[PDB]
Parts: structure tokens; C-alpha cells; sequence
């Protein structure tokens, strides 16, 4: 069975801090000589001004604490880039990529600038997170690693009227552009994320559990077509699934075909133990864990 | 409701790699000592009958090599070994400047705790195990994570609770406490050994059917209830563990007004199948969730 795995924490530990801006408080993380936090933090909320606040904010406006003196201050859509006179001495080598609906990557939860919890999630074809986040988390932090370089993906903002979580690309754009405001807001309906379902019926087959492989074939173009309809994402291959279509003899075709009949009904068979369709393991997840 | 770990840095810092002749794990260095499985000993021949306790007399303080690769890099020498149980004790000439503050202590059943997975003493990955009844942990394990660290944090103390030894079978392992006795009595050797039957955790089964009625998720409730007494009667038939309830538990069945005996009485329902149902996106029971983590996490 697949267990859900984050990355090892450290690196992004020694990067964050806790930003206050008036009576604001909320967690940044300090790259070189930048500190990146939410702009939420300059609000007195309902319908804020953010240019006129930025405006507003003069030369000890924020205030920045390791547990750091601003020089500078700009804005990268829902971002602030705060420039210190200091550079931490432990910046990882690092890239800012925005992730794609059914990637996974790693959070790290802080409060007030402290670390409290890290997690796994994917991205949400709906842009939003299923994460265990409290108040005072807003600005934690979400990456990837690759090698020792960090992918900054993902800076944690609000949390909507579900359970359910969104924030910002270091970009500066909101995943899902929700607004960065106090206003009820609804998320689009959620889906399923094909090529998750493909990587999880690779790894039943790789377990034993195959009685759903017939040697019928839905083609990707076709199965796409019918995925608009049914609630389903755009299968779109990669070199990770191919591997396992390798190393399981079975084509993608083929489990592209089985999903449309397992989502009728499993008949009367479970998968994996379950009788649910798993979207929440990614190819990568099943060839490193297998 | 996600699987949570402690953040990983504090022992992420006192990760080594050790070697001994052909053989090398993951250590863990801790002010003057050095943590290590003992199999680290253990030549090609014998690896399935190893004589630890003479393996131990023909080893100098130049038999052990210990690198600590990532943070700020090794320079350690080892000045003692000694073994301790299934552990080697080794002591080292450095004391770790960023030891955490810790204590050992051993994890009964159904107590969950996060892993720092290593390879060659370099941290790979992190995520959250509970101890099962039959005292094996179904983590994510490949070849070369012998030696990692299984710990919870309270306040500032990292309790150290769990040192990776083997894989028993596919997806099941065993390891040992920093007392130096293995869970489940494992013999650490090259050698087939048969676990226990694994048991459903009840007091965590209830503390998910909990998280899932403060969920808005509550079907499964009926006014019927089953006594704690009767429910561990019924417990050692169909292997689920005995129900202690705990000052956690009783937080949820008050802010819920569910009681435990309803709990109990669904329980006793649902492994019967949940028919065509769902709960909090399973359709299987879920016993990795403790009553103090769904406190926490749902408030
Ligand atoms: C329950 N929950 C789960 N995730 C979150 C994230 N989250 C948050 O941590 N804080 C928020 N509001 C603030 C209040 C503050 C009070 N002080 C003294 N300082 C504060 C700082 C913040 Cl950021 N919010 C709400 C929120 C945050 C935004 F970034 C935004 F644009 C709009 C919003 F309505 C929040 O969701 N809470
Ligand atoms: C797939 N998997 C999941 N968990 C594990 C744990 N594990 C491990 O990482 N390594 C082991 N044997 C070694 C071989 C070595 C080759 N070199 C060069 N160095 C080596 C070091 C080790 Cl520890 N084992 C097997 C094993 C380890 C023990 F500690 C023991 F007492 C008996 C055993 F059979 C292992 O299970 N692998």
C-alpha cells in the first residue's frame, strides 16, 4: 500500500519568520535578502485597497522576527517582497514553479513564525488544498524538492467556507484567483484527477489486484472528451506513467478504458481494499514506492 | 484531516552514516554517542547466525567509519563502542552541537509518531506511523533506511522512541527502542520470522468516528450502545484491541454529546461492512488517527 510521504522539513525551517504589520501577524519566509508574506498582512478586511495601503506604509511599517530590520518594501501581486538589510545565511538553493493540479508537494504549517507541522497534499483541480491548517498559519509554506534545489510552490492564504484551503504561487497569483478579501467565496466543483487514478490502478496491478485489466482500449483523445462530462480531469501522459506501463506490460489506453467502467460501479470487487477511487498518489508516488 | 509529522529539522542535524567492514546504516548522533543497529557488524557470512557478542570482541574503535553529510559535514572519530541490546553505543570525540534537547522513551500500541526515512544518512522523506498491535509499523522503507528514527516532540523535548531495524514482510517492519530491546521481540538477523496477527486500534477507530460526526458526517449513530466491558468481550473475538478510554476521548464525546457506547455499538455495525457507504472519504475502517491528533488537528 502507498504511504503518503513529505519531504524532510529542515531547509525550510531555518527560512521562516513571523511578519507583523500594525496589529497583523502572520508567517513570511526569508530568501537572501527578501522576506515573501501575504499582503493580507497590511489590512487595518472586508474590501481592502492594496495599492493605497501600500502607499500608506512608511519606513517601520513591518516588523520581522526570527525565532530583521526592512528596507524596502514592494508588492508582487498577493505578495509583499520585503527587502532586509540582512541575508539568511541558510538560503537553499531554490526555484519558484507553479504547480499543477494532481502534483503533489510537501507543507510545512508554522504559527506566528514557528514551525508546527508538515503534511503532503495535491493540488485540487477545483485550486484548492485538503490541509489541516489553524489560524495563525496564514503565509506557511508549500515545495517540492528536486535533488537539493527547493520548489517554492505554494504560500498558504485563507481558508474558505469548506474545510478547504488557497494561496498564492510566489508569483504573486492566487491559485484559483480567489481574493485575497474576507468575502464568502465558493470554489468551482471538484474532479477527479486522471492521471492519479491511472497511477493508483498501476499500483494495484503491481500488487496483484489486476481484474479490471481488459485488453479494450479508450484513447486518450477520446477518454478526455468523455472526462469533461464526467467529472474527471484532462489525461495528459508523462515519462513517470510510462514507466509504469513498462514495468506492468499494461498501456495507458487500456486503464484509461477501465475508468470509465469502474466509475459506474465496481461490480462487486473492491481494489486495493477499496470500493472508491483513489486520486491522491501520483505516478511519481507509486514508481518510488514500489 | 491529513497525516501529520513533527517538522524534521531538530533530527534531520543528527543524522550520520556509519560503517563497519562492507556494511553501512544510518546512525544517530547525539551529543557524545553515536546510535546504530548492531547488525552494522555483521559480515556476508552469518548474516543469518551472527554471534553479536564475539562480533563485538574482535571490533576496534577503528572498525566504525561515521560521516554526517548534510548540514555542517563530518569530521568524527570513534574513541568507545559498546552494544546495547540490538544497539551499538558508540562514542565519538565531537559532542553534536545541535543535539536536541530528548528523552527515550518506549511507544505502546496504537501511539502514533513520525519516522525521518535515511539513506546513507542523508533524510529522504518524513511521515507518521502508529506502533500496531502486533509491533510492527507499516511506513515507507527501502533498502538503506536501517538506523532510521521514529520520535514525537513536546514543547522542546524530542522523545526518541523508535530505531529502524528490518523488514519483516512487503510493507511491514520492526525496530527498536533506544533501550535497546526490538518491538515484538524480532530477532535482528537474516532469517524468516512470523508476526502476530495485526488488531484493529478501538480507541482510534473511535476517535475518527468522532472526527467524523464533528464533521458533519454522523449516519452510523444510533441511540443504541454497546458497554465498554461488553465491547472487549466482543474486541478479543474479532481482533480489535481492549478500549481504554482516556481524558481525550471524553473531550470529543462531550463537545459531539455522542457517547462512547454509541461508538462502540457502530463499530460492531461497521466492520459487519459499510454496506454501499462512505466516511470521511474511507470505506474501510481507520485506526491511524489517536484521539489527541484529532483533537488537535479539528480543535
Ligand atoms: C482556520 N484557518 C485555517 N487557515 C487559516 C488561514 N488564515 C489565517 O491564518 N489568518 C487569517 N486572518 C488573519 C487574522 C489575524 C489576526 N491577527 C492578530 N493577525 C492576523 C493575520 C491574519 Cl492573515 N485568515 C483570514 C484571511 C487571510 C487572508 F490572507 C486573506 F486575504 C483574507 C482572510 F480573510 C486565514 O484564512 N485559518
Ligand atoms: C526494503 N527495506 C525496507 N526496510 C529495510 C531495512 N533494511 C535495510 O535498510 N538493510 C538491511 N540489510 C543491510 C544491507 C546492507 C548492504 N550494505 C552495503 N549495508 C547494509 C546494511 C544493512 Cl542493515 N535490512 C536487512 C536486515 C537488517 C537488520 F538490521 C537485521 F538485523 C537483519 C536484516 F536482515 C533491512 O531490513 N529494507
Amino acid at each position: 500500500g502507498l504511504v503518503k510521504m513529505s519531504h524532510p522539513s529542515g531547509d525550510v525551517e531555518a527560512c521562516m519568520v513571523q511578519v507583523t504589520c500594525g496589529s497583523m501577524t502572520l508567517n513570511g519566509l526569508w530568501l537572501d535578502n527578501t522576506v515573501w508574506c501575504p499582503r493580507h498582512v497590511m489590512c487595518p478586511l472586508s474590501d481592502p485597497n492594496y495599492d493605497a495601503l501600500l502607499i500608506s506604509m512608511t519606513n517601520h511599517s513591518f516588523s520581522v522576527q526570527k525565532h530583521l530590520r526592512v528596507v524596502g518594501h514592494a508588492m508582487q501581486g498577493t505578495l509583499l517582497k520585503l527587502t532586509v538589510d540582512v541575508a539568511n545565511p541558510s538560503t537553499p538553493a531554490y526555484t519558484f514553479t507553479t504547480v499543477k493540479p494532481g502534483a503533489a508537494f510537501s507543507v510545512l504549517a508554522c504559527y506566528n513564525g514557528r514551525p508546527t507541522g508538515t503534511f503532503t497534499v495535491v493540488m485540487r483541480p477545483n485550486y484548492t488544498i485538503k490541509g489541516s491548517f489553524l489560524c495563525g498559519s496564514a503565509g506557511s509554506v508549500g515545495y517540492t524538492k528536486e535533488g537539493s534545489v527547493i520548489n517554492f510552490c505554494y504560500m498558504h492564504q485563507m481558508e474558505l467556507a469548506n474545510g478547504t484551503h488557497t494561496g498564492s504561487a510566489f508569483d504573486g497569483t492566487m491559485y484559483g484567483a480567489f481574493m485575497d478579501k474576507q468575502v464568502h467565496q465558493v470554489q468551482l466543483t471538484d474532479k477527479y484527477c486522471s492521471v492519479n487514478v491511472v497511477a493508483w490502478l498501476y499500483a494495484a496491478i503491481l500488487n496483484g489486484c489486476a481484474w479490471f485489466v481488459k485488453p479494450n482500449r479508450t484513447s486518450v483523445v477520446s477518454f478526455n472528451e468523455w472526462a469533461l462530462a464526467n467529472q474527471f480531469t484532462e489525461f495528459v501522459g508523462t515519462q513517470s506513467v510510462d514507466m509504469l506501463a513498462v514495468k506492468t506490460g499494461v498501456a495507458i489506453e487500456q486503464l484509461l478504458y477501465a475508468i470509465q467502467q469502474l466509475y459506474t460501479g465496481f461490480q462487486g470487487k473492491q481494489i486495493l481494499g477499496s470500493t472508491m477511487l483513489e486520486d491522491e498518489f501520483t505516478p511519481e508516488d507509486v514508481n518510488m514506492q514500489i
